[PDB]
């Protein structure tokens, strides 16, 4: 544990990756930590990454591993909001949320 803190409750709703894809959350997350700074980071992402990359990530972990970069209210904020996008997810078939279903938007990445 790089920095312990508090989280929040939606974060125990649990995920299930091999349910729900954690690619199509690779931009959003990708983009929402860079968006929360505004920069591309890679200590959060791999965090998000690494962690989105098992069958059972750690909320509690990836809120606490965002809040060592993040301002911590983002991290709440931020994992409120792509905890629940797998929610959805894993809720589908393709293990894509409604997020991108319903609506629609290109996908932007640099080096």
């Amino acid at each position: 544990s790089h920095m312990q803190l508090k989280f929040a409750e939606c974060l125990e709703k649990k995920v299930d990756m091999s349910k729900v894809n954690l690619e199509v959350i690779k931009p959003w997350i990708t983009k929402r930590v860079t968006e929360i700074l505004g920069f591309e980071d890679d200590v959060v992402i791999e965090f998000i990454f690494n962690q989105l990359e098992v069958k059972n990530p750690d909320s509690k972990m990836m809120q606490i591993n965002l809040t060592g970069f993040l301002n911590g209210k983002n991290a709440r904020e931020f994992m409120g909001e792509l905890w629940p996008l797998l929610l959805s997810a894993q809720e589908n078939i393709a293990g894509i949320p409604s997020a991108f279903l319903e609506l629609k938007k290109e996908e932007i990445k640099q080096r």
